[PDB]
């Protein structure tokens, strides 16, 4: 059995609902795994430890896909610590920082302003969930949001789930980090600001330039593709619902609890989350040997019926919808899920209260879906809308 099954993110992959809660499966990279896909499974992963993710980018282990970052990068990874890297990355991804929420509704509302302005149809992508996440990922770092178009021309490459090592990669991946490197020596705000603050004082003798740059480039790179790639998702879900939409547009107070069901629901997350075993241990009824991949696979819990009843249903009331593992669990958690909900509060919310019987401008049937990519993603989501308020 070849894992992934799909890119077409319409609905869950059929094969989902046929499989055992682990199974062996062969990776794009033509190693072997354990796919892991039952929600009881899925948390027993997450929440151990023993099931080790820095461990998953050592030399010679099997691979789900090749490594986009540089190894001699990855290698050093364990190495970019401190009390203050630590503290300026929780800070920049609050979403109570003093101007954030405000600036944020301010840009969804005039991304939506020009796609009004444009007329149907229109690539609801390329006008809003694109460009939402992506400006807001400078404005936390504190850079201009000139570079946004530079620095995201790289991630359809850099987020690529490739058999072998990808040139582009490599020449994207310096491009980015001399801009960031250049970034911290004239920017004063955000966590780019912060960082360069740190350089060169006592705790922090052991931080490249190079270092502090790799912090800014796969925050901007993590944020961005997890972003972009939800809220694409969740307009997909609910393009494919429209009566659910048409009901959310009326019912705004609904959205902290519609965001919920959205997470629980998406399904933009094309690869699974990786853990190499640092022990023997049984998972079900399979016995893991130490140094063997494991994937967890987050959509097979999400659409667990013994913990979601009904999963392909999308009920924004469901009582448990906070409960799915769209930002995974245990010491790996999403350390951003306030951010990524809040943008997609504001984002969603900023859609809907404009454009009125927003549909699929195309039939379902007729987008063309990425592949050999991170994400599931409509390469376009041509849209269309009502007149009036
Ligand atoms: C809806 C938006 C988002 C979704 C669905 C999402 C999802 C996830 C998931 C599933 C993981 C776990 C990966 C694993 O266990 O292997 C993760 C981790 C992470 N996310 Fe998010 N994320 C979102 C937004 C963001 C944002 C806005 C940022 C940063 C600005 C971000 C930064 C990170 C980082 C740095 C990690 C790695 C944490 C670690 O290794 O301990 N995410 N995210």
């Amino acid at each position: 059995l070849d894992f992934p099954f799909t890119w077409d993110g319409t609905h869950l992959p059929a094969q989902i609902g046929e499989l055992a809660p682990v199974v062996k499966v062969r990776t794009i990279a033509g190693a072997e795994a354990w796919l892991v896909s039952s929600y009881e499974l899925v948390k027993q992963v997450l929440e151990d430890d023993r099931f080790s993710l820095k461990n998953t980018s050592d030399p010679g282990v099997p691979r789900q896909y090749a490594l986009t970052i540089p190894p001699e990068v990855v290698n050093n990874m364990g190495n970019i610590t401190g009390a203050g890297l630590r503290k300026a990355v929780m800070k920049a991804i609050n979403p109570k920082a003093p101007g954030l929420q405000e600036w944020m509704e301010e840009h969804a509302a005039e991304l939506v302003e020009r796609m009004l302005k444009h007329g149907a149809p229109v690539d609801i992508r390329s006008m809003f969930t694109d460009p939402f996440s992506e400006a807001m990922h400078c404005q936390i770092l504190g850079i201009p949001h000139e570079a946004a178009p530079l620095l995201s021309e790289s991630l359809p490459i850099a987020f690529m789930n490739s058999p072998r090592e990808i040139p582009a990669a490599r020449l994207n991946w310096d491009r980015d980090i001399a801009y960031m490197t250049a970034r911290l020596d004239d920017t004063e705000q955000g966590l780019i600001g912060d960082l360069a603050k740190l350089r060169g004082t006592e705790g922090y003798e052991h931080v490249s330039d190079e270092m502090f740059a790799t912090v800014g480039v796969t925050l901007f790179g993590a944020g961005v593709i997890s972003t972009a790639g939800f809220l694409a998702m969740a307009l997909v879900t609910l393009l494919t619902h429209p009566e659910e939409a048409d009901h959310l547009a009326d019912h705004p107070e609904l959205m902290p609890q519609a965001v919920d069901e959205l997470l629980r629901i998406n399904l933009s997350i094309g690869d699974g989350l990786p853990r190499l075993a640092m022990e023997d241990m049984t998972l079900g009824e399979v016995e893991v040997k130490k140094g063997e991949l494991v994937l967890v696979l987050p959509e097979g819990a999400n659409f667990d019926p013994s913990v979601f009843p009904d999963p392909h249903r999308l009920d924004f009331t469901r009582a448990n919808s906070s409960a799915h593992f769209s930002f995974g669990g245990g010491s790996h958690y999403c350390p951003a899920t306030a951010l990524g909900k809040k943008h997609a509060e504001i984002g969603l919310r900023a859609v809907l209260a404009a454009m009125p019987r927003l549909r699929l401008a195309v039939p379902v049937e007729q987008l063309v879906w990425r592949t050999g990519f991170m994400k599931r993603l409509p390469e376009r989501l041509p849209v269309m809308w009502g007149s009036g308020l």
